[PDB]
């Protein structure tokens, strides 16, 4: 699934933000308009026994440019919620179920 990091009339929203996958679907953020942006799940908020670390961008790691992507496969089943550390305060978040 596509999801693109800043809407195109510049508003700070992932889109979309809310969705469902099944596992071991590929998640392609793509760097789209009101960057700097970043990706960073929950570890409170995501399934028991997941790592946020490698689903995760570091709150410190930068898309700075027009079309930079981070991608990311999830496979345990559950509700993944997600931010944006730049912006989480602005409204920057988005939940993935796995189901
Ligand atoms: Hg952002």
């Amino acid at each position: 699934i596509d999801v693109l990091l800043g809407a195109d009339d510049g508003s700070l929203a992932f889109v979309p933000s809310e969705f469902s996958i099944s596992p071991g679907e590929k998640i392609v953020f793509k760097n789209n308009a009101g960057f700097p942006h970043n990706i960073v799940f929950d570890e409170d908020s995501i399934p028991s026994g997941v790592d946020a670390s490698k689903i995760s961008m570091s709150e410190e790691d930068l898309l700075n440019a027009k079309g930079e992507t981070f991608e990311v496969a999830l496979s345990n089943k559950g509700e993944y919620s997600f931010y944006c550390s730049p912006h989480q305060g602005a409204g920057m978040v988005g939940k993935v179920t796995v189901n």
